[PDB]
């Protein structure tokens, strides 16, 4: 099974059309490498992303939202650390 | 455990797009209600959609793409059965 | 210039993700013969599509949303008739 | 006519994607407020983001691609000065 990657949103916030938004990035980018992205309805200014459980990105850790570049590179390191 | 709703689209067929779209249109309408909306990638003209594991959709059978109204009254009717 | 696409939709109807749905379809496919591809808020049911000023699509009329092979062929036979 | 806001996106570069969020991030938040929004497919790097002409964005100029925030801030500013 491939990597699986979530995307938890706070809906009340309205950040489903970002959340979707960052999911097809990283499916046309990774269409081949990934199991397949989950968009999970959350709370309380919550959005968070993992890769297989482990989290690759959190709104106040990382200060935000992220770069699609800048996700993907994280994407990469964890599912194809090699790949240009 | 909320309801869990899986999109598996053909990559190749560049049908990212439309599972994308049904898949915010079913976090819009319903986002109190699903555990998590996940896009799939598959292959062969496939284009199936499951809810907690059940059939809701599927290319061939239902004959093409489901209009958003027709595919939440299919979620609706096993996620909240009595709701306009 | 290059033609123009314009999509009216009701936005109370909350139709804005069919509407940029489309628009993405279009303009992935069309690319390099679309001058650009306009989003309009729109009223009370409203959900036309025209193509330099000729409507290339309406609810009433035409029954419903349209499929996005149906809409691409609308549009091919006004933008390049000879195409596949 | 309301104002109209033009998105110019390179194309090539797969830029298509962040350019409908954008564009539906703007349709959202001021539905009523807006006349239309286009994306129109451009190329050699290009985004740009005018309103009524006057341009509100462009990646060189302010480094990279905004933030859904910052953009509605400036779009805000030209459109309805005062607002939240």
């Amino acid at each position: 099974a491939k990597p699986e990657i979530v995307i938890t949103y706070c809906t009340q916030c309205q950040w489903l059309l970002r959340a979707a938004w960052l999911a097809q990035e990283l499916l046309s980018t990774f269409a081949d490498d990934l199991g397949k992205v989950c968009l999970e309805p959350g709370t309380g200014g919550v959005f968070r992303i993992t890769c297989d459980g482990v989290q690759v990105w959190e709104r106040k850790a990382d200060g935000g939202f992220p770069e699609a570049k800048a996700l993907k590179q994280r994407v990469r390191d964890r599912i194809d650390p090699q790949r240009d």
